[PDB]
RNA sequence: ACAU
DNA sequence: CGATGT
């Protein structure tokens, strides 16, 4: 199994979990940063990994790109497949923003179509995903 | 266990 | 060491 280098790699970064969440997408081949989300003051790792995939899908669809997306998140890959983000994060005023974005990502999934393959980045074999934040 |  | 998830 080899890396499909013609792909978009996404990843979350956090300060705390739950904590400040951000995410970015990069060209798997070159590392060029293609998008970066403004930090969200409270979310979970898995909410951010989910938002990152969905943003990638929208980014690639807007550009008429058939590239696959790599994610290292088993959880978020499944949530996108299911079109349902099964987060445990409490809903209150401080988590309102992340839940709004998660709700809206689900809604996008339920109103749009895509053929984009969503692939597991095999960290054990390949090292850190190219979108990783270098914080671990 | 596995993946973050 | 702790947290998020299947
Ligand atoms: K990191
Ligand atoms: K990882
Ligand atoms: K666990
Ligand atoms: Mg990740
Ligand atoms: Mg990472």
């Amino acid at each position: 199994e080899e890396i499909i280098w013609e792909s978009l790699s996404v990843d979350v970064g956090s300060q705390g979990n739950p904590g400040i969440v951000e995410y970015k997408g990069v060209d798997t081949k070159t590392g060029e940063v293609l998008f970066e989300r403004e930090p969200i003051p409270i979310g979970t790792n898995n909410m951010g990994e989910f938002l990152a995939i969905v943003h990638g899908l929208r980014y690639l669809k807007e550009r008429n790109s058939r590239k696959p997306i790599y994610s290292d998140s088993q959880t978020a890959i499944k949530w996108v497949k299911d079109k349902k983000a099964k987060s445990t994060l409490v809903r209150n005023e401080e988590t309102a923003l992340i839940w709004k974005l998660v709700d809206e990502a689900e809604e996008w999934l339920n109103t749009h179509t895509y053929e984009t393959p969503i692939l597991k980045w095999q960290t054990d074999k390949w090292g850190e995903i190219k979108a990783d934040y270098g914080r671990k």
